[PDB]
């Protein structure tokens, strides 16, 4: 395993993961994605969250997860007319618009951070059903603190899982996207697997649903064997692990599972930093701390246990200074030369990234290794 020089490297960076993420929470209950990033500082993202706030509820900090699920719950509950006004549009066959639907960037104070039009997503509804499930499962809480707000999400998705949107990367708004799917799915099934949520009105139309996105990521999101970054695309996506662990578009012993990690490893994974996808032009391409947390999380739900050390030890090795993990390093780049232009642009690389040190806690927690 680890010497106890390992041991403590690791243990301090859990406990500075949890002290970068609650420190920067938000007084409203949002986790912000980067407090320092120019292009994202301001803003709050459900999926950076979700996986933030997962990270926080298995470190134990049941304060900080129930004060961010309380934001986002009430965030949901205030779109309540403009959910029931879709459906309502989509009753009457007048399909809405990407523009009118439900925003991507949420302000600290539950605003639209963007337009729709330009970055319309699905996957982080779908990520918060399974965060806030997890939650009130791990650490025996009542979702009914939370129902209003789950109804708001539930509702959204049963109509509008099958709409192409935006990627995870905020890419091809016209395809349909296996992590996007993926994330609908873990969130669905959490709810329609879960007995305190048994009398609600879409709880089976939940597993149905869940059901009809399996079939679909079936016909046209395998290929040789493993998942596929869009319906209908030969190409794996650094998220797609996700689709496995904690998704379950498959469990970690299905030979798609297996198929998947390893065509992730093999195409995206340098001495274990994993790129987002090929053609990746953000800072060069460069490997992303939450892809490598990702893909050690699902060797660990697998019995790869070194496999997923390999990638805790790559992804502490990227700690800055303070402790700090970016959001992703240069040492190998898909694309170098469109790097200069991106910190010329934004500035040097989001750092910290609250979504790395979420899925640091995730991966460290995996493997037993959370401070005692
Ligand atoms: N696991």
């Amino acid at each position: 395993g680890l010497d106890s020089h390992e041991l403590a490297r690791l243990h301090e960076l859990a406990r500075h993961s949890h002290a970068v993420i609650t420190r920067h929470q938000d007084a409203g209950g949002a986790y912000p994605a980067a407090p320092t990033f120019s292009a994202y500082r301001g803003y709050a993202w459900l999926r950076d969250g979700s996986f933030t706030a997962e990270g926080i509820s298995r470190y134990g900090d049941v304060a900080s997860a129930g004060r961010f699920h309380d934001w986002v719950d009430g965030v949901l509950r205030r779109r309540r007319g403009q959910v029931d006004d879709l459906l309502a549009a989509v009753d009457r066959g007048e399909v809405p618009s990407n523009e009118g639907m439900l925003p991507t960037r949420f302000t600290f104070d539950g605003n639209d951070g963007s337009d729709p039009w330009w970055d319309f997503q699905t996957d982080g509804y779908g990520m918060w059903l399974w965060s806030v499930v997890t939650h009130a499962a791990r650490h025996g809480l009542d979702l009914e603190r939370w129902r209003a707000g789950i109804d708001v999400a539930v509702d959204y998705l049963l109509a509008f899982w099958d709409r192409p949107c935006y990627d995870w990367w905020e890419e091809h708004v016209e395809h349909r996207h296996v992590s996007t799917l993926g994330a609908i799915h873990g969130g669905l099934v959490a709810v329609g697997t879960c007995a305190a949520l048994r009398s609600a009105p879409w709880s089976a139309a939940t597993l149905q649903v869940a059901a009809r996105i399996r079939s679909l990521v079936s016909a046209e999101g395998v290929v040789d064997g493993h998942l596929v970054k869009w319906l209908g695309s030969s190409a794996v996506d650094g998220s797609l692990p996700a689709c496995v662990v904690p998704f379950g578009l498959v469990p970690p012993d299905d030979d798609v599972a297996a198929m998947t990690r390893a065509a992730v490893a093999k195409d995206l994974d340098v001495d274990g930093g994993v790129h987002r996808f090929a053609a990746d032009v953000y800072y060069g391409g460069g490997q992303w701390i939450l892809l490598s947390a990702l893909l050690g999380w699902n060797l660990a739900a697998a019995g790869d246990t070194a496999g997923a050390l390999r990638h805790l030890r790559w992804i502490a090795d990227q700690a800055d200074a303070d402790g700090d993990l970016p959001e992703q390093v240069p040492h190998h780049l898909l694309h170098p030369g469109s790097r200069a232009e991106w910190v010329a642009r934004w500035g040097t690389v989001a750092t910290p990234l609250l979504w790395s040190h979420g899925m640091y806690l995730i991966l460290a927690d995996e493997l037993g290794l959370l401070p005692p």
